């Protein structure tokens, strides 16, 4: 897992939010399962997986070239996969790497030496 | 009818007059029902709604807002008599 995608917080927030459903064990989620523990879905409403009562199969969740992959697991016919990024704000993560090299500062007289 | 608290059990009662939005028919079976999770509050039908959509209304009020209210309150701006703001 790299620093540089998200916090954990703001991916599993994200998540939760595109079930547009509940999930059971959401606050059992922790650092160590990630893909391995099938997610299940306190089906209290219309699915927007397939728009069906409630899937007889889990969803799982998976991590590929830097992204988050959900989709169910047995038969994906009637239903379909959503995939969700992971990059905090790129151009935040150059400018943080441009200040690793040192090479601009700033001086009492008010103005930045490049 | 509706308060505060009548939130995730009392049916919500749709005279429907024109056809319904949710799911484009004459009518309902059944009413419709809200739900709050994740900052939303949930739009579904009462018993099988294969033939309906669940709309979410979400309730963020201008987080940029509440940020501002949060730093405010942290006391690390102050604005000074000269007109010069202090961090």
């Amino acid at each position: 897992w790299e620093p540089g995608f998200i916090s954990f917080e703001d991916a599993i927030k994200r998540v939760s939010k595109i079930f547009i459903n509940s999930i059971i064990n959401f606050n059992d989620l922790d650092e160590n399962n990630f893909t391995t523990v099938p997610l299940v879905i306190d089906y209290v409403t219309p699915c927007a997986l397939c728009k069906k009562r409630s899937h007889k199969h889990p969803h799982q969740l998976s991590l590929e070239n830097g992204a988050i992959r959900i989709y169910k697991t047995g038969n994906p016919h009637s239903c379909k996969v959503k995939i969700v990024p992971l990059d905090g704000n790129k151009l935040f993560n150059i400018a943080q790497r441009i200040l690793d090299t040192n090479s601009v500062l700033l001086t009492e007289r008010g103005d930045h030496i490049v």
